[PDB]
């Protein structure tokens, strides 16, 4: 099985049928005390653990989420996991906390207010990667900082091969902990720019990073991807999209495709293309987890 | 007893370490993209019926909440009403629905933006206010619109005097329904900007509104309140808060006090003062229902602010 260590999040998408600006009051200190009804408040399913697990599930793989939700608002995702046949074993629900979530409100003129609450994601380290069962492969993506660090350590202790994917959590890393995570890692995935940040932060050249992992995966997105291994470098081409609707989640779809390749028999040339294709399949849809290709639709679109 | 019609909600209170006034200006033209971190979210018992009931209950009144909750998450609020000695006869719980959820963001100016996910509140008209027994007085506060209008008509038909408190529900009213609600109403409570809205929407002046009820009560935040009744106008002084912690529920705490004053035969000056005190007692604590003054404390604080002890006439 594949142990997907990452954050589990909701995006609450809210619409204000009105205009924010018409609600500043002319008080000595500008007053705003706006309340508005959101009867069609949307629940978008997110977080990288969720996104990748969803992508690995569609491929026919066996995905195991290790992430933390909040008891205040866990049920919807728990319900969704069960209906998708996803294991909830390593999904810990913590009391008196909210799940990781963004609140996104747009008015009629398309002005936006975004509040992110980290929530249950900041206590993801209560889930210990090593103390599991039947894991052949993992991934560590963006999560609460402590969780990310602990997972890398415990996955190595247990001897599990794992993709280190610091993602948007990369700015929290210093020279030393980034250097440490790379050595313990078996693979690493980043985009072209993050690869550059990693070089700049570690003080190691790309060559030096490569020698410390079985593969270094650099996604260029719309210009494709690259996979640097022992024998050399695969040049993964970009997959032609049906349409561009929402780029949000493509990276995680790409990873879902990638993790299927490693766990199964596929070489880096096929696995890299599998990844690429997953990124193109999600983009033609709104949200991270709305695209739902059947497996036969994936291998037909592969050839 | 006093029937408290209004929303029952869980408040989800977030802090913005900044000022909305710095990012939302009406003279500006660019697309707003305010993005911020909310390190803390506080879950609290809220909703206008809950808050007003809690306040009336603190004073020793008999508050009967009439509102709807959702089955998926009603339980802790029900357990709380039991613990508070608040009767649930008129609280109805609806299957396969969430209770109302307020997503409240507060900034360093104590300015607020609320996204209100009504859920079970949208079904609040499953309650019939005209069937409530032993009711001598009522408030109709912010709720699902259909429920608001229905409570209004039913309480009037049954001859129960009521305060019409449209509050955040006001944009849901058109002119004719607003006018009709006021005609049916015995008292109106609004804040100062809501009063202007009522005037603009009804086409009535504040003078004309006042003439159509026993009292028009207008709250002025930190400047206290105005009560326009048949025999003059009372200007209610603010109570300086012991400290300013959380404005959520201040208006409701005020309504709690006002309702107590009306039932125990307080004159408008004394009723408004008590209302104004409850507001200040509330603000010194986090959450709309965290404050728990004794009746003795309420009384001592009233005298300290106003110069006499509040008495029924």
């Amino acid at each position: 099985a594949t142990l997907i260590c990452g954050s589990i999040a909701y995006d609450n998408i809210m619409t204000f049928e009105g205009r924010f600006r018409e609600h500043i009051l002319p008080d000595q200190v500008h007053l705003i005390n706006l309340s508005f009804l959101v009867p069609t408040m949307r629940r978008e399913f997110g977080g990288c653990a969720g996104n990748i697990a969803y992508a690995l599930n569609l491929l026919g793989g066996d995905a195991r989420m290790m992430g933390t939700l909040g008891a205040v608002d866990a049920q919807p995702y728990l319900d969704r996991m069960d209906a998708l046949g996803l294991s909830r074993e390593y999904v810990r629900v913590l009391p008196d906390t909210y799940s990781a979530q963004a609140m996104i409100t747009t008015d009629l003129d398309n002005n936006q207010i975004t509040a992110f609450h980290p929530g249950a994601m900041m206590q993801s380290h209560v889930n210990h990667a090593g103390e599991a069962k039947d894991i052949k492969l993992a991934i560590v993506g963006p999560d609460g900082f402590q969780g990310m660090v602990q997972h890398t350590e415990e996955l190595a202790q247990a001897g599990v091969p794992f993709i280190f994917d610091p993602g948007q959590g990369l700015p929290l890393f210093d020279g030393a902990t980034l250097r440490r995570s790379i050595e313990l890692a078996t693979y690493i995935a980043v985009n072209d720019y993050e690869a550059k940040l990693v070089c700049d932060k570690t003080g190691w050249s790309e060559d030096e990073i490569a020698s410390r992992v079985q593969a270094l995966i650099i996604t260029r997105g719309e210009h494709g991807a690259t996979i640097r291994h022992r024998d050399g470098t695969e040049q993964i081409p970009a997959v032609r999209a049906e349409r561009v609707i929402d780029p949000t989640g493509c990276g995680d779809a790409f990873r879902g495709g990638l993790l299927y390749g490693i766990e199964h028999g596929f070489d880096w040339a096929t696995a890299g293309r599998l990844a690429s294709l997953m990124g193109a399949l999600k983009i033609a849809h709104q949200g991270p987890q709305t695209y739902a290709p059947t497996r036969a639709e994936i291998d037909a679109r592969f050839e």
